[PDB]
């Protein structure tokens, strides 16, 4: 997609939010506070999933075109639960800002001609390959708060995605929601972690399909990354081409009852193939 990843009321403009350069510099300052309301237009890639009955949000997403959406597959699917959403029971939601409010001549509802879980998925054991597409029935008009993410490519996966650089998880917590057993759009910018440290730190077992984020129990930050929705977007900014690039996609997160513990992301150049088969052939 030409002209992903620039966001119109921010690179178009020529204006930066107020934290992409510490992200671009990798900056881990020592405040605490690492979490905040997102700016309007800030993420505009962010996409609601919603039951259609009862009407309920379900998760998160991200806009990747204009015909096409990516998720989480167990945003979807996910058989312990007897969960199976059809393309009949959901819709999405695209520009939005507050989680509580319809927001005319800003937000975008539009419907589900296919899903697309990958093959792979495994349920069973891990969520390894937790990824599903979604084609819009019609194809949506963009604007100053619909705009699609970038997907990596080759060179843009090697540079970026390094334990120790900083990337951006936004979303309206339903991370937080599904499980403790707060209405507008929030960013929090997380680090990635060493790999040997997120397998220490989980009892599942991780696979090289997904990555982990975020801060030691150590230092006492409350940025977090159950901030994020199942589903949503990990972005971080190329310092090349000003681009915001999708490099992950949230799975789970760990201790989401207050912790500080890492989150853990679908790696999505890692499934690259298969999104651009479905893209490439089930697509235009």
């Amino acid at each position: 997609e030409a002209d992903c990843g620039l966001r119109p009321l921010f690179e178009k403009k020529s204006l930066e939010d107020k934290t992409e350069r510490e992200l671009l510099e990798s900056y881990i300052d020592g405040r605490i506070v690492e979490g905040s309301d997102a700016e309007i237009g800030m993420s505009p890639w962010q996409v609601m999933l919603f039951r259609k009955s009862p009407q309920e949000l379900l998760c998160g997403a991200s806009l990747i075109s204009d015909r096409w959406v990516l998720t989480a597959a167990h945003c979807l699917l996910y058989p312990p639960w007897d969960k199976n959403f059809t393309e009949n029971d959901l819709l999405v939601r695209i520009g939005k800002h507050s989680r509580t409010r319809y927001e005319r001549n800003i937000e975008k509802i539009s419907m589900l001609e296919k899903i697309y879980i990958h093959p792979r998925y495994n349920w069973r054991e891990n969520l390894d390959r937790d990824i599903a597409l979604m084609k819009l029935k019609k194809p949506v008009a963009f604007s100053d708060y619909i705009h699609p993410v970038c997907l990596p490519d080759r060179e843009t996966a090697a540079s970026l995605l390094q334990a120790g650089y900083k990337g951006r998880v936004t979303g309206w917590g339903n991370l937080k929601e599904t499980w403790t057993a707060p209405s507008v759009l929030q960013v929090v910018n997380l680090p990635i972690v060493e790999r040997p440290v997120c397998k220490d730190s989980t009892r599942i077992r991780i696979t090289d399909n997904m990555f982990c984020a975020g801060y030691k129990p150590d230092e006492g930050k409350r940025g977090d990354a159950c901030e994020g929705d199942a589903g949503g977007p990990f972005v971080m900014k190329s310092p090349f081409n000003n681009r915001w690039y999708q490099m992950g996609i949230v799975s789970w997160g760990e201790g989401c009852d207050r912790d500080g513990k890492y989150g853990f992301y679908t790696h999505v150049f890692r499934l690259k193939k298969w999104i651009q088969k479905v893209i490439d052939q089930f697509g235009e």
